[PDB]
């Protein structure tokens, strides 16, 4: 029987790491000056305390622990957290949240379509394909200005209708790094309510753009305007606990009734997929979040990280500027997040890795965190020499 | 849109605890628990497990993305734990999963990919959760006789007769050991016969191995599974570390795809990694790392096997006592099956009416199908349960 298994397609980003003075600028993970992905001080302190307070490992909650559910809700929505109309579901990372979100939506509407940004995280499309959900794209990245073709985005979105779902990146757009402003978000919200399309927000990098609260701004705008919203958050990057697999699905509803429905459906989704969600990572998160001392050190460390990266974008931009006398590469400093699409053609991308030895995703996606003071000029030299 | 959501039934477990907790009875007993509880009513963290966690806290330097299919050390240690020396790596595909339930879900998904017209045969009865997952997927589910309500043992003739109806490509789900909920198990000779039936029909066996170590012992509990692996070329094994490692909440499981050849193993391994990827990208690391650490570290593995063995023996002594108490009271050996059953669960064969009389008259709670948790018994509760069973005319 198993011999009938057709060969499946692998993941592009992960494939790179396998195919790796080498310079890694692929996989979206934060790395420090010494090319290491550290464990955050507070996270280490949390685990340490956990190892001393936990007396049992029995089965816990099917939708995650109340402490995790409450902390995550507050972290994301701040004061916009209306417990009476919000359903929470602890998941296996942000990807697990996205999948669960799609499963929930399809249950509610068997004939749902999904609008995704051109471009967007590859893994978004693969999952939808696997599920057999019709995917449509809305213009987003402006290839010339490397910014956002907001004009086109609004036009395409206006074509959405009731029952359809729109996937938005709350901040730090993967893979472009091009992001919407609060003014743009308000306009998107008016489009959404006019069309009746359910928004699904992918919140994977809250804290890597402009700050914890500022990065949640757009999400909070949509949440205060649209009566029904879905938010799939990840604690992988902002808490540095990638391998723990922890995230959560937030279902914002209009009334308590619908809320109890969704909460029930969500708990059922977990039960039918793997019974209980993993406890360890979720415990670290709630511990950090509910312990003043721990939250403070986490906020500080995350701040240091996001600040360092911003310095790197400006440094690289400058290097390139001086290497061409032209600030064409200025968009680099304007982008926000961990990535930036350079705009180099596929042929150039491959040429750079084969001769220069710097590995970046096929669509010219570079992980800014991968650079450093001594590798920056080298990268700049490479892009300059290759530029057709 | 979400208003359309059809209300989903709760876990039921909650309702059970709701009844019990509401009961104002001083001496109320709960044999409906589904986890192991020691003498003091606690589900402790095993010594080796707490040791592994201490060791991990000191040696871990990063938490970046690890393996999509799981870690090599974990996959190997689990394969050796379940298949022993009989582990043929060249044809064995492994997938770290979110607990045993995730392993089952993935096994069913993989099988459906290989054969769309898949039909699954489940025992009568089986872990309710099995059917739930299948109904959810929309897979054809067929039942095969198993529990003999009159003797409390295996209705083997019925099992064989029904299994004979399996076609090539169908999936037959077998509990490797410690049958949940019944407690009635197959002997190695019955496993041998089952293997023959499986060869004849060409049905793919899916083995649910969640209690290795709670029956007669670690190696002993894997006996039936190892026989199947030797006779049949394609075998799917869904393993759980929740109970025998006591890491229920960490969600640690394993899916082993035994294939007829290396080429087929590559396909299975790729399709499994793909399946993990399309569900949640990467599997949970913490619990798996605890497992591989306990297993690869001599000193730890030793203490673990020692602790598991003590638990196993403790439950066996519990069964003996109960069977004895019941023998003295009944003046017969009808309840002898209590000592023959293995695992932490045992279905007594009491009807829902009798189950209700037991709760109302004696304050003893158990699952509606008369399934009890042996671990919940003790020197003080045993005399009570015995008295109850007999007084209700079971
Ligand atoms: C990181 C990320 C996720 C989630 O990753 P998990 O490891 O599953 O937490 C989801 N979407 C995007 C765009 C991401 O970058
Ligand atoms: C416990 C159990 C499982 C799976 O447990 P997980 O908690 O998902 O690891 C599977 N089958 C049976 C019969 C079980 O008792
Ligand atoms: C499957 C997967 C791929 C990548 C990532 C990290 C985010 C990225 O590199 O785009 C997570 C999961």
């Amino acid at each position: 029987m198993l011999g009938n298994l057709k060969p499946q397609a692998p993941d592009k980003i992960l494939a790179l790491m396998g195919e790796f003075g080498k310079i890694d600028l692929g996989v979206g993970v934060y790395k420090d000056a010494t090319g290491h992905t550290p464990i955050m001080r507070a996270v280490h302190a949390a685990e340490q305390r956990m190892l001393e307070t936990e007396t049992t490992k029995t089965y816990a909650g099917l939708s995650g622990e109340p402490e995790f559910q409450k902390a995550m809700g507050e972290l994301i929505l701040g004061d916009g957290l209306k417990s009476e109309t919000t359903a929470t579901l602890a998941t296996v990372g942000g990807t697990g949240a996205l999948r669960q979100a799609l499963e929930l939506a399809r249950m509610a509407n068997p004939d749902l379509r999904v609008f995704v940004s051109d471009p967007t995280w590859p893994n978004h499309v693969s999952i939808m394909n696997f599920m057999g959900l019709p995917v449509q794209t809305y213009r987003y990245f402006d290839a010339e200005t490397r910014g956002v073709d907001f004009e086109g985005m609004k036009a395409d979105l206006a074509a959405a209708k009731k029952g359809d779902m729109v996937l938005l990146h709350g901040c730090c757009h993967n893979p472009t790094g091009a992001n919407l402003t609060l003014d743009q978000w308000a306009e998107i919200a008016s489009i959404l309510e006019k069309t009746g399309a359910l928004p699904l927000i992918d919140l994977a990098y809250q804290g890597f753009g402009d700050g914890l609260e500022e990065d949640a701004a757009g999400t909070r705008l949509i949440a205060s305007r649209i009566p029904e919203v879905l938010i799939a958050a990840s604690c992988s990057k902002n808490f540095g606990i990638y391998r723990e697999r922890t995230g959560c699905l937030l279902a914002l509803c209009a009334d308590a009734a619908t809320r109890e429905l969704a909460q029930g459906a969500m708990a059922f989704l977990n039960r039918q997929t793997y019974s209980f969600p993993p406890f360890h990572g979720a415990k670290i998160v709630s511990t950090v979040l509910t312990t003043p001392e721990l939250r403070a050190d986490w906020m500080a460390e995350l701040e240091a990280v996001r600040s360092g990266m911003l310095r790197l974008r400006e440094q690289l931009a400058g290097e390139l500027r001086d290497l061409s006398g032209s600030d064409r590469f200025g968009f680099v400093a304007e982008h926000r997040g961990m990535f930036s699409r350079l705009g180099a053609t596929p042929e150039q991308v491959k040429r750079i890795k084969e001769e220069f030895g710097i590995y970046m995703v096929g669509d010219s996606r570079i992980n800014i965190a991968g650079l450093n003071d001594n590798t920056i000029p080298i990268l700049a030299r490479a892009i300059i020499e290759v530029g057709v």
